[PDB]
Formats: structure tokens, C-alpha cells, sequence
């Protein structure tokens, strides 16, 4: 069973925002005009028997302080009257400004991603589902007691602890998105049975900063998470201008090295669409083909050949069609790896009520032409090794040389991994 | 609203250089010591959507090689091997050497105060804050394609450059012991960006500008920016009260004459009588008082929107005590909301750099000036005649 | 008596075509805004008692079958053409940036017309200088249309100049873009010596004017006409104050050793730093001098008849700002009189053209070189200008040469 | 009508090359004699408002550093000094060197045939002409940041660019150049609105080596451009008829199932039985029919829009017999009015150049493997049109072989 996160008023609520505007319906309805929809069991989103029982849900994670004032921005922004010089000073501490302002829906839209991981993550728990997709979550930036990013409350941060407080059980994050996942990095920087990999564009003065190489008299190193959870925390920040084929190369075997030595009980996936050449960021190169293939469909085939439960989120994404695109072969991917049922999606987009958005050419491929020694990244696979095993060592984990090394052989590279 | 520029990664940044250490530490520890972080709306750094984004914002002031070169210096910094000869070649050519050297994080580090610098004009010109204050920025020595006095980028430009393009003049007033020639030469043909630096001046002492210049006299701007660029030189061993008296009256006549949008101060505190350089005699004291603390009250009465940044100061816990008394001075005459800041430095992470004393006070025992002012109010006559400016000659003549 | 080509008529004509629209209208009424018409002669434009006189005066330059079909290229656009109309108005270059609209004969002929008349009153001593911003189309050829330019009313002009009653006409061409057409006009010609600073570099119209690429060469005329035809090119952005160093030398050696008889200005406006082309940055300055008004005085200076004639300009308010200033300096310099031009441009009906400042000055802030110098062209042209005097057997005044360029102490530049 | 491209400005520059020398005089002036010129519409050359103008246009597809060095050579070569050892470097650095050296016009030459050829293609999209002709253009090796075999600037792909930019526009590009056009070839490498194919000699070690095997097998482009690169290498000594039916069907079937808005063709002349290359025994016989002019001919009738471009040819006087020829047949084809040549050279300024018999004619007596060729690139272009989503009659286009 493939399960999906839609519902009525989930629907609404994912589509209130000013800035994703009306992404989510896009995405949920041409998957519903490919017929996708008959062959994914619908998830709906967890709700609550009583206000204390959200509370308790959501500062699992947040503070209670950022929760309390998450709720008054919207509060104040359902009424006419302007903050008072007090309300501004309240909201700047919890840095409820510039990118995260408020607007009058700003806490139910919030939550509802919130209610819809969490009960993915329930979904699989009961293993009625083996792969749930979220559309309307993946919100990777929020901290404990700050909105970052266009992101106020962390469903993603929520949704794991749910898994891996279920009953040893270790997760693996993997994050796609152009942008470093700092805030699930963060959560779980000390925690050793969540192991985060995050792969995305760094460069000075990039958002949000971090994820890549950190005094004056010595080499720059990567912090690789601390305490218990030392060696815990992978990144791989690439140049821009990565086409389909590097970029599948470059996590391949690391996605593959991973799932051999922490031997997941769940994966969790973001997968923020601002990687497409026809993002407007316009940094990485990837597309959505599939014969020269999509980098994010290599890597999603992957994850599911692993046959480990998965989670499967949304992120980033301001080409609202071309992220649509994207994610609905995503969708049909996975219904394929996981049902073994083919999958077949006309060229042409399908007659609905949204069609005229995907002109002028009424296509399913990105309309984008990939075209194109010292560019390569094997120190980093080096260095990411020798993490691997430093995170075995300290956990008392079999590292299995052996199958690591093949791994890597099957392109000539087996040079690169440590015993 | 008063803003203060800060964050995690920017903190870490801004103590990441050879020359100035943990200073930006100190000074952020002790305003939070003192309990004004809860009265101040935290203006975080702006970041980009892109390299391309990042790099149109730098090259707006510096030339495309430079900025080149400063990335490419920090990266061979951030490997083992030496120079070579051309590398070497390319750094002298944009005087990327003495006393800016590489680091390993030189371009980083000189970026964040950029980053911090735009991000608070942005809040003064959507009016979130009257008043926004950066403790990180203030580098005025830097030039289009050349680092000088241990400044790579030039922040306040940068920020001027993005008020004036938001009809809209700005004043920009520089208190460093040092003159500030990269913002007076970036501005040196517009008019509508008006430069004051009062600093010391003498034979060798750096940068040499900023005075008299066969016979000598004072470069004050070219083209439509003649009569622009106003300096005051003032001999070693100025005191608090002669100081403030020197200035006092040519900001009272800028303000009226120029009648400036916004305000862009620099508040180095290489003037401090226990500073190292041992040339002027300032102090924080708060009853003599404090020239900078005359200076700053003076801009902030006339209510016009206003940058407030850091710069020079080589003692680094007295830097910390002027800057502290400057955070709270704003805060009161802003939100006319009454500081009450205890003698004794509170117990915190850097108590112990305050010893042995561990007062806020600094530990300090406390013709020519007529000339300038006549020079410097005929020359704002100038500037008014030549621009079309409405000004009361008679009452700008009476403040002096 | 300082005299300006205007009229009804004219007006309409000059203001009829695609490209130009009513750029001279504004001209105009800016002078009359400053009150500078009644200080003015109004110089009325020609007319002919015949056809035939009319085609006598156009095809003492250009070619009878070029005229005939500039003609009926207007009349067909007063009517789509045949695949033969099309051959013949291609031969001509009668296309592109010249095309056909239902004016373009009567609007080219109007600015012949223009000139001449203002040639007759330099003649006659009726006036000592005369304008005409109608007027200055120096890129048309005797059988070829172009840069916008159907008929050659410079080259017409100089030439009723020329062989009226050792009369020798010295061009002065300021224009942004070569003087290839009047130059090639001349280029067999001794008496008219033509000088053009322009720019150039490779690709940028017409394309000559510069070194032929054996180092490479400027030719300078043929014939009895060598070393009669002057060039200067600059690199792109020179301000006021280097391109008045440039050409002020040149121009007062010019009037030494050629002594001419009559002197005749383009001044050509796309040098202008708003300009679109934005490729100099001069400016109508007037206190850091415009070195348009910079050149202009020196040739008024002389005490010569002359004749000063527009042409191009693509930022028609600036445009209007910079010639409405040539215009009071010329008043001022020929009749001693002192003219004061407001700072804040006047009401007239074109006012809300001049936004959003609504000031004479154009709106331009100049800002800020041993290596750009170009003293190697001063010592080539004085060379030139050395051996036209011998060709032509003139007096070679060396030391008033000399001590022209000592003022600046660049005497050794000159050859003996 | 049909345009074709001069001034005198251009013709000086087309001149100025120690390569080329006077070729492109002898062209037009041969052409001139045979009295076409009143039948055919002078298209100017382009010409810029300001050198970042044309600085933007030539770097559409060059890189802005080997522009700049182009521009430094012909600085360098006009004055009288060596060049440093590091400006040595530099030019090396470009291939700035060798057959492509510098001398005092060289920016100014190369930049001139790009003026050209963009004019040409501009009178095509605007619609003045149905066909154009730029005997100064054609110059199909040079790469992005690299000069090759005498060609600098690629004024091919240039026009080509802006063609494929004027509106879905579809580009066939014919190259009949006795070498391999690779510099346009790789411009579109991953490119399937322009088409390229190119028909020429390839054997080791005769330039430029491309075009050809590479079990070895024929790259024919790659991304979105799988499949769009064609090519047909051909044994040295082919004849006039051999040639005619090598190409004839392939370029029938290009034309079925590409469905071009436009077509380039580069017509060298170094296939002529009299270069000095002596490689192929192509003639300009007008009846034993030249290749070349059965080719034009083939393209014409399809009623296309066209740019038709010159290349190599390095015997001057029977290059100029052969485009003469192909002038008057492009008036012939697209006016449908007879253009009468005299078999005999008209007098005129160069007419001693055409000795001693002085005639049109130039002066000659004139298998599996094609079949095998054939079969490759009908493949292709089935794999072409599948990739595309293009439909087209599969019988139609084989009955063609
Ligand atoms: O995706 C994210 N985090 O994972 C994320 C976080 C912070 C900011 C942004 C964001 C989005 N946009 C608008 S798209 C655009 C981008 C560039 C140019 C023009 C439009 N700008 N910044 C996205
Ligand atoms: O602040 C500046 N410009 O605004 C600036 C610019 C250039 C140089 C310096 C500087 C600082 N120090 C160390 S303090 C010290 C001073 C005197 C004796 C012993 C230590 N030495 N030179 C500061
Ligand atoms: O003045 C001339 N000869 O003396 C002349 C001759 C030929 C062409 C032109 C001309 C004018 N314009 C339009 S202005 C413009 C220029 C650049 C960018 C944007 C607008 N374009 N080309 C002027
Ligand atoms: O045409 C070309 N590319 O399309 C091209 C490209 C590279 C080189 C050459 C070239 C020309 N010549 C001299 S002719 C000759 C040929 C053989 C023997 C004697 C004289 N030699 N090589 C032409
Ligand atoms: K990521
Ligand atoms: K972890
Ligand atoms: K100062
Ligand atoms: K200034
Ligand atoms: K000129
Ligand atoms: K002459
Ligand atoms: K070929
Ligand atoms: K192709
Ligand atoms: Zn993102
Ligand atoms: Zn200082
Ligand atoms: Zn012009
Ligand atoms: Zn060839």
C-alpha cells in the first residue's frame, strides 16, 4: 500500500499562504488527472481530542514560548488593529518577520503540515502503508523557538521522533532540497539513532549558510554532530551548475553506503523541487525526464529498492508546474517500485481545470535542454567514508568493509573506502 | 524600534579575524549582561538566492577582480601550500597583503559585515526600526578595488549606496580617530551623500588624507559633489568637552542645511583615551561626558532614521563599555524609556577581561578649531548655493 | 546679425519623419520659451521659381537617378511596390534605416533647402552666423541613402559656399559618428578641408574615419584634394574637458594655416553622456565646461562667417537643452550681448518633456588616465595639416603653431 | 527576391586576408560581368550602435576571453614589436596560431563575415528576400573559444542562432564543404530544432578528423539532441553522379520529415576536381551535372527560406566559376526568369585570371559502402522523429532510396 496525505480542508489550509500560494492544489490534481489516484490509499491528516493534545504534539519539539506566539500572530492578523510596539518586539525574538511574517491563517497553515507527517508517520508505524508521500510537508528550517526559511513549525522534526520513539529503531533522513537541511540537522545533532544526510548547494553568503566546511592558523573542517551523536550528521555541499547524471553519481553510493552500515529501520525523505534547471534560484541543473535520467528519480528508485519503509516529503519548489511535474512522476515511481504495477504517463498533460498552467507547451518534461576533470568530488566521498566508519566505531555497529568496498568498485573507486 | 544586527553564524564570523579577535563577543555579551537584548528587535543578516545575487550586491561599489581575487585568497588560505609567485603578483595588485592579509576565512568574514550592514538600511527604509545599530560593520577604509586598514569590503558604502536608492539626501558622520577616505571618495561626485570625518591627522599617520592638501588647501569633492565632502582635523590630546565643542556646531549646521533622510554614523572607538594609539583623550563617562555619547544624543534629537556602526577600537573590554553605554543611550532617547546601567560590570562569560576594576567607567583620569569653523560654514554656504538649498544664513552663522 | 532657419512649413517638414518625430519642434520651442527668437534673424528656406531649378540645385551633387527615385519612392507611399520597385529602390539603399514614408522627399529637400538659404545669408554679409537644427545630414552619398540620411544638405552648402566670389571652406564635423559622406564628397578637393572627431571601433557605423589595415595608415584624400581630409577617433567615454583638449589645438592650428573663408559646424548631439548610444559623456554644461560650447566659442572666435547645423540626437529633450545653449552662446559671442538662461526650463507647451527635473542642465553626474592620452594623432595631424600647406603653397606659420601647442607645453609636437 | 551580400567597406575587408587574398573580388566581380547583379537585392552588412552591442552579439556564442584576444591580436599586429613570451602563451592558449595566425585586419576581417551573414538572416525573418547569398560568409571550424582551419569567428552559427530565435522554428543545416563542418555541428550538439548534416572526405589524418566512425559506431548528439547530428564521408576521387546520388535522397528525406522554416547550405568549392586539394571530381557543368548545382537545386525547389554561404576554395578563378553558376541558377529557381551565361568570360577587370582558354567551364575531362551509409542514416532519422514525437510516412521516405 502506497499511501498519500489529501483531504478537504487540508487541501485548503496548504493552499492559504502567500508564498506557495496555490502549489498544492497543482501538484494533487495532476496527480488526480494521470488516474494516479485510484492506486494510493489516502492518509488523512491526525487531529486532536482536545487543545492540550496539539499542544503536547507540537512542543514535542518547539517551545512552548514560540508556540504561544505563533498562535497570537494569528490572532492579531485576524483582526484589524496594528501590533503595538510590544507585540513587535515579541514576534522579532522569535524572528516572526522579514521571510516569516504573519498573515491570518499563519498557525492553522502551520499545523496542518504538522497534522499530515505525523500521521504518515502513524501510517507506517501500523505498516498500512509501506511508502506514505506528503505533498504538504518537508518544512526543514524551522528551529526549536524560530521561524526560518518560510517555515514556522517543523512536521518533519515531529514526524521522526514519532518514528523512532516507536518500538534499535534508527532513521535515516535524507535531504534533497537545494538548501541545507539545518533545522532537522539541529534537532538531532546529539541524538546517534537519527542519522541526517543533507545534499545542496553552499556558497558565501547562500541561505542558509551552514552545512559545509568551518580558526585562522588551521585546515577548515566539517562538524559532523557532537556528544552521543558525533559522526551523526552528513553533508555534501556541491557547486552550482550540477546536471542529472553528476548529481546522481555524486549521492549514489553514499545513499547506498549509508542504508549498509546504519541499517534503517525507516527512511525519511525531503524533496524539495528547487533543484530543477527551470527553478528561478537557476543554480543546480537537474530535470524530471524519464527515457539521461532525472537525478531525483535515480535517487527516489533507490531509497525504495532498499524495501525499507519510507516517508516521502515535499520542500522547496517556485516553479509551481514544473514542481507539479516533478512530483508526479515521483508519485507514479513509486506506485511502480512499490506495487510492481507499471505506471504509463501520456506526454501530453492531461484535460483539468489547471491545464492552462503548464503552458505553452502542454508537456510533462521540464521545457529545459541539458547541455554541456577538476570538477570532481571524491575527497568528499573520502571524507564521508571515513565518517561512516567513525559512526560504526562509536556505535558499536558491524562495518562491512567488504560490501562498502564493492559498492564503490562497481565504478572503479573501491580505493576510496576505509577498513 | 531600535534594531541590533546579531545571529549565531554571524557572532562566529565576526570573531573568525586575526586583527580583531573575540571583540564582537565581548561587545554583544556585555550589552546582553546588561539586559538590553529584551528592549532591542534583533535585525538578522541579509542572505541571497543566488552567487550571481550575492556578487551583483558586492560589485554595486567593487570592481568584479576584486572581489575575484578576495574569494580565490580565501580559498588558497584554506589549503596547505604556499603562494605562488603570480598568486602572489595578483594579491599585491589589489594590495591584498601588510596589513590585510589572507585567512581561512577572509572572504566570509569580510561579507558578513556587508550582509549585516544592507540588511539594516533595509529595516530603516521599510521603517521597522528608527534607529538600527551594527556593532559588526563599519569598515570605511576599503576601496573599489583595493583593501586598506584592515578593512576588505566596504560595508558602508554598500549601505549608503542602497538608502540613497530607495528627493533623498543622506549624511554620513565618521567619529573614528581615523579619516574615513574610502566612503568620502566613493561619494566624492554626489551631492546628495554628504561626508564628515573628524579624526586625527599629522605627517605618517595613517591614511594621510582628510587635511590640508605651491600653497596647501582642502579637496572637498569634484564635478556636481564640489563642496561635499566635509573634513576636521583636530591635533593630539583632545580631550571630551573640547572635542564635542569642535564638532557640536557643524552637525547642528549639517542637519539644518542638508536636511538628511537618513544618518549613517561611524562610532570607532580607536578615540578612547585607553585605547592603544594613545592620541585622543575620549571616554564613556556618562555623569565630563562622553564625546561620543554628546555626538550620538545630538543625531538621534533630530529625529531623522539612523545607522549606528562599529569601526576601529583596539582595547577591546573599553570598546565594550563605550559601545554598551551607546546601545543604551539609543534606547532611551528612542523609546523615551529610562536605562538605568549598574557601575559594576555584571557576572557573565567575560567578567574576567574587566578586571581588576571591573567598573563600566574606563579607568582614566581626565585658534585652530576657529579657523576650521569658519572654513566649514563657508564652505556649507557653497554647498547649500551650488545645490538650490533654502538655509537661514544667519542662523546657521549663530550656532558657531 | 545671428540668423535661424525656421517657418511654418518647414516646422511640419522637419518634424514628418519616422525616426526624428518632432525633435526639432522641441528645439525650437525651447528657444522661444528663453526668449531667444527675438534676438534672431529668421533665415526663411529656399524656394525654387521651377521644377527644374529645384532638380538643377539637389543634382549639383547627387546623382539624376537617385533623385528620380527618392521621388517616386514617396509618391508610392502616397498610393504596395513591385518586385522592379523594390530592385530599384535597393540599389539606392532606399530600405533599412532609410526607408520610404509618404514625406520623404519633401522632408529630405526641406533640409537643402534650409541650408541653402542659410549659405546665401553668410554670402550676402546679411548674417554673420546662421543656424539651422533642420539641417547637418553628413552620411548621404551621391547615390546612396544613409544612417537616416536621404539628401546631402552639408555637402550642397559648402558648395554654393565654395564657388562664390582662394575662397576655401573649412568642415567641422562633432557629430559622435564619422562625416563619411561630406568627407567623400571633398575627398578630390583641395579648398574644402573636412575634420571629423568621432568614434570608432570595429563594427560601430559608418565604419571609416580611422586606420585603413604594412602598419596601417589614415588615407587623407586624393589628387589635388590629399591631405585635405582630417580624422580624429576617440575611444568610448571621454568627458567634457579631454575632448576639448583634444580638438581645441587642432581646431585653432586648422584656422591658422588654412585661413578659410567660411567655417561649417555639425554639431551633432548623440555625444551627449544621455544620449542611448552612451558612448561619450560630454554635457550642455555652462558654469567643468560642455565641450560642445567649449568648440563652439573657439570657432566664433575667429571672427569667421559661419555656419552651424544640427544632426544627430536620439534624447530629444537633451537635445533641445544642449542646442538651445548654442544658440544663446552664439548670440552672445557675435553681439556682445549678455544672454541669462533660468536654471528651471520655462512654461511653453512642451514643458512636461523635461521631467521629472524640469532643469536646463541634463541630468547627468559626471564622475572619474596617463595611458589614454592621444599624442601620437596631435603629431600625425600636425603633420598632415604640414604637408597640405606645401601641396597647396600656403605660409607654414611654425611659431604661431608652436606657440599655440607651448600653452600646454606640448610645443615639441609640432613639425617645422 | 533574391539578396546577396557587399558594399565596398566589406569587400575591402573580405580582401584583406593572407589566406583568401583577393578571392572574394574575383567572385563578385566575375558575377558582376555576367550582368546578374541588377536582377539581385544588395543586402548591407549589420552595423552597431556601440561596441557593447557587438560585443553582446559575437558572444552570443563565443566566449567573452577569446573575443578579447582576437581583439588584442589584431592590436598587437599593428605595430612593429614581437610579441611577449606571455602574450605568445595566451594566443596559444585560443589556438590563435599556426593556420589561424594573427595580421594587422584580423578582428576586423573575421567580425565582417558575422556582419554578413546576420544581415542575411535578418532579411529572411523580416521577409524581403526568399533566398540569400553571402560569398563572404560560411566559415563553419571555429569553436567557442578556439580558431581552426582559417576560420576565426562562426558566422554560421551566429545566423543560424538568430534564425532559430525569430518565433516552433526548425533549422536543416547542409554543409558541402570538402571538410567536416564540426564547428557548427558542436554548436548544436544538444540542439534538436537545428539539424545538422554535413557530407565531405574523412580518412586519418586529413582535417579535421571528425564526421566520421568513432565496433566503432557514428555519434549523432546527445541530450535533447540525440539523433540530430548527421554526416556522410565519402572516398576520395567520387565523381559529379556518384555524389548526386550519395546525397540526393537523404536531403529529399531531411526535408519530408524535418519540415524546415529554414534552410543554411555552406557551399565551399574545395570539392572541385580542380582545388588544389585533388581530393573529389566534382565539376560546375550545367549541362554530366555538378553536384553542387544539383544539390542548390534540389534545396530550392522545396521553396524554403535559404541562406546559401560560401567556405573553402582555393583555386580563386574556378571557385568564382562555380558560384557564378550558382547565382544564376538561385535567380533562375526563385524568379523563374532564364539567366543566359555566354560559355565564353566576359571581359572585365580580372578577366586575365581566367587564362588561357577563358571559359566557364572549368577545365576538366571527367557502392556498398553507400548503400551501407544509406541504410545508417535512414535509422537515424526514424530514431530522429521518434525521439521528436514527429510523424512522417515511412514508406514515403525509403521509397526515396
Ligand atoms: O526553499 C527554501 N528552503 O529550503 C527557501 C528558503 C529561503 C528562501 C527561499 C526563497 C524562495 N524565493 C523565491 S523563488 C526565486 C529565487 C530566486 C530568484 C527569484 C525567485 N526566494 N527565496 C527558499
Ligand atoms: O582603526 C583603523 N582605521 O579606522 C586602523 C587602520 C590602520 C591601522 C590600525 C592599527 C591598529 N593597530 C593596533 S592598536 C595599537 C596602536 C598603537 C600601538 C600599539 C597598538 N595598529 N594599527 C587601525
Ligand atoms: O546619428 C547618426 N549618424 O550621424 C546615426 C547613424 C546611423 C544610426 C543611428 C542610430 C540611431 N539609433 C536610435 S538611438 C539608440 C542608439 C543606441 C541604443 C538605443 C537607441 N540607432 N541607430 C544614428
Ligand atoms: O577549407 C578548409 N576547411 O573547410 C580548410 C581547413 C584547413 C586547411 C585547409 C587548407 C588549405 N590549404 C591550401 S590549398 C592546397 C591543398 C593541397 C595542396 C596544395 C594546396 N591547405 N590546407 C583548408
Ligand atoms: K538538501
Ligand atoms: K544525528
Ligand atoms: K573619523
Ligand atoms: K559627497
Ligand atoms: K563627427
Ligand atoms: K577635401
Ligand atoms: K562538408
Ligand atoms: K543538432
Ligand atoms: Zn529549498
Ligand atoms: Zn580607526
Ligand atoms: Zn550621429
Ligand atoms: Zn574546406
Amino acid at each position: 500500500s502506497v499511501g498519500i496525505v489529501y483531504g478537504d480542508q487540508y487541501r485548503q489550509l496548504c493552499c492559504s499562504s502567500p508564498k506557495f500560494g496555490d502549489r498544492y492544489a497543482l501538484v494533487m490534481d495532476l496527480i488526480n488527472a494521470y488516474k494516479l489516484i485510484p492506486e494510493l490509499s489516502r492518509v488523512p491528516p491526525l487531529q486532536w481530542d482536545s487543545p492540550s493534545r496539539m499542544y503536547e504534539a507540537v512542543t514535542a519539539f518547539h517551545s512552548t514560548e514560540y508556540v504561544d506566539a505563533l498562535k497570537k500572530l494569528q490572532m492579531l492578523h485576524c483582526e484589524e488593529k496594528e501590533l503595538t510596539a510590544d507585540d513587535e518586539l515579541l514576534m522579532d525574538s522569535f524572528s516572526l518577520n522579514y521571510d516569516c511574517p504573519g498573515f491570518p491563517s499563519v498557525f492553522d497553515y502551520s499545523l496542518a503540515a504538522v497534522q499530515g507527517s505525523l500521521a504518515a508517520a502513524s501510517a507506517l508505524i501500523c505498516r498500512h502503508c509501506e511508502v506514505v508521500i506528503n505533498w504538504g510537508g518537508g518544512w526543514h528550517h524551522a528551529k526549536r523557538s524560530e521561524a526560518s526559511g518560510f517555515c514556522y513549525l517543523n512536521d518533519i522534526v515531529l514526524a521522526i521522533h514519532r518514528l523512532v520513539s516507536s518500538t534499535q529503531t534508527r532513521v535515516l533522513y535524507v535531504d534533497l532540497d537545494l538548501h541545507h537541511g539545518d533545522g532537522v540537522e539541529e534537532a538531532f545533532w546529539y541524538s546517534p539513532r537519527v542519522v541526517t544526510f543533507s545534499v545542496h548547494h553552499a556558497s558565501p553568503g547562500f541561505f542558509p549558510g551552514t552545512g559545509t566546511w568551518n580558526d585562522n592558523d588551521k585546515l577548515p573542517i566539517f562538524l559532523n554532530g557532537a556528544g552521543r551523536g558525533r559522526f551523526s550528521a552528513f553533508n555534501l555541499p556541491l557547486e552550482e551548475g550540477i546536471n542529472d547524471l553528476d548529481w546522481s553519481n555524486a549521492i549514489g553510493p553514499i545513499l547506498d553506503s549509508l542504508n549498509i552500515v546504519i541499517q534503517p529501520s525507516y527512511v525519511v525523505v525531503q524533496c524539495g523541487a528547487d533543484c530543477l534547471a527551470t527553478d528561478p534560484h537557476r543554480i543546480f541543473r537537474l530535470t524530471n525526464f524519464y527515457p539521461s535520467l532525472s537525478g531525483y528519480l535515480y535517487a527516489i528508485k533507490k531509497i525504495l529498492s532498499w524495501k525499507v519503509p519510507t516517508l516521502i516529503l515535499g520542500g522547496g519548489g517556485y516553479n509551481f508546474p514544473d514542481t507539479a511535474r516533478l512530483w508526479t512522476r515521483v508519485t507514479a515511481l513509486t506506485i511502480e517500485e512499490v506495487k510492481g504495477k507499471k505506471m504509463t504517463i501520456s506526454p501530453e498533460i492531461p484535460e483539468h481545470s489547471y491545464f492552462s498552467r503548464y503552458g505553452p507547451d502542454f508537456e510533462l518534461d521540464i521545457d529545459y535542454f541539458p547541455h554541456e576533470t577538476l570538477d570532481s568530488i571524491q575527497k568528499h566521498h573520502r571524507r564521508i567514508l571515513e565518517q561512516l566508519r567513525n559512526y560504526a566505531d562509536l556505535n558499536k555497529l558491524i562495518y562491512d568493509y567488504d560490501q562498502v568496498y564493492q559498492l564503490y568498485n562497481l565504478t572503479g573507486m573501491g580505493s576510496l573506502v576505509p577498513r
